[PDB]
């Protein structure tokens, strides 16, 4: 079914079972405490993403979920469920990554890949039309287009990026579907020197995509810690004025909308509920200390530009091994404010789960 405006009102959002899984066969039975046991079951209620970061997720992920959602929709949910999920497997992914966990490359049949990815995942789209599905497309893809062309493998893989990300805008702009591309953080490109250039490159991508409906604007702060609006800026955000997500969408919305890009945003929350962090620099994205997680899911955002505060990176779940010998080991994971030992990229992470318990906010 169509939809009209903001894809988040209207519907509830629904908390999917891979995460609520790895909640309870995970992370509870160890866990012996009362309060944090009950604390961490109140979170695997907590409505995040579900990622489709490797092909595999597309026959089997993609389609449980979808089907769980329509028996509880036919089961009488109301409002109705809707799903969110991430587009994640751009072949040469992370391209200015110490080191990548994305399965394709460019080099071995990697667009033709990520096309019949594309593909089956709009097929399985049509065959759930009665779900709404609200999509982020391509974190930490399109915003290496914006500052990391120095880096060889970007530079390469720019005009494949560019491509891929059209052909899944057109593809996925389905009446049902809305989109959000990545569009980094406030620490990325909401720097002054950045911000500019990043408007200009998403407003034509747009274009070029033709403006499809589906596509209601960008997704900011995904996997990242960034606080949506704190009165003072924390110490590793000197000497950005674009400090929180709040400033960067301020100023980023004026300069896309002149470029005739009037972008809604979401920006993800899930590991955003202590402010400052534990960081000790702003692009330390790995595992993070002194992190919490952070504001509902919710589309009553009270700010004109968001449709929503989401949950998009779920808390728990790794951003890389600390293991130094470790085939795909980015150094970013073994630093000071790195919690540690931590397993590999999207295994469960225990520790992390229960320091994102103790420093949530609001509270569990
Ligand atoms: C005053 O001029 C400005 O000075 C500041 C301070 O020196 C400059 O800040 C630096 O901006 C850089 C970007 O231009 C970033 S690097 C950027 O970091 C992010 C993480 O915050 C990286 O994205 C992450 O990539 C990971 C893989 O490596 C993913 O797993 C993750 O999901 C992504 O968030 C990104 O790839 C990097 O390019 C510096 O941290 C920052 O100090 C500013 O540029 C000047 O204009
Ligand atoms: C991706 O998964 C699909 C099934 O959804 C399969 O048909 C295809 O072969 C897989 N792609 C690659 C490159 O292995």
């Amino acid at each position: 079914a169509p939809y009209n405006g903001n894809p988040f009102e209207g519907v509830q959002l629904w908390a999917n079972n891979y995460y609520r899984s790895e909640v309870h066969t995970l992370a509870i039975p160890q866990i012996t405490d009362p309060a944090l046991r009950a604390a961490a079951s109140a979170v695997a209620e907590v409505p995040s993403f579900q990622w489709l970061d490797r092909n595999v997720t597309v026959d089997t992920l993609l389609v449980q979920t979808l089907s769980e959602i329509r028996e509880a929709n036919q089961a009488g949910a109301n409002p109705q469920y809707a799903a969110q999920i991430v587009v994640y497997d751009l072949p040469d992914r992370d391209c200015a990554a110490a080191a990548s966990n994305g399965e394709w490359a460019i080099a071995n049949n990697g667009v033709n890949n990520y096309k019949a990815y594309i593909n089956r995942i709009r097929e399985i789209l049509i065959s759930f039309s009665d779900v709404r599905t609200i999509l982020v497309i391509e974190p930490d893809s399109l915003a290496n287009m914006v500052t990391n062309m120095n880096v060889p493998k970007c530079s390469g893989a720019a005009s494949t990026y560019r491509e891929l990300t059209i052909y899944a805008l057109k593809q996925l702009d389905l009446p049902h579907v809305a989109m959000y591309m990545d569009a980094g953080h406030a620490g990325w490109l909401g720097w002054p020197a950045n911000i500019q250039p990043a408007a200009e490159l998403f407003a034509k991508i747009y274009e070029d995509a033709g403006k499809p409906r589906a596509v209601r604007g960008l997704a900011t702060n995904v996997a990242n810690y960034n606080a949506w609006s704190v009165s003072s800026p924390p110490p590793y955000t000197s000497p950005n004025p674009n400090y929180d997500e709040k400033h960067y969408i301020e100023a980023f919305r004026p300069l896309l909308e002149a470029r005739g890009f009037p972008a809604q945003f979401i920006v993800d929350q899930g590991r955003s509920g202590k402010q400052p962090t534990g960081q000790k620099e702003w692009g330390h994205w790995c595992n993070a200390i002194g992190t919490g997680f952070g504001m509902r899911p919710t589309a009553n955002t009270g700010h004109q530009y968001v449709d929503a505060f989401v949950w998009v990176k779920p808390g728990g779940e790794c951003n890389g091994t600390s293991d130094t010998t470790a085939a795909r080991y980015d150094y970013h994971c073994g630093l000071e404010d790195a919690l540690k030992p931590a397993p590999e990229a999207g295994q469960w992470f225990n520790e992390y789960f229960i320091q994102l318990l103790r420093n949530a906010n609001p509270p569990f």
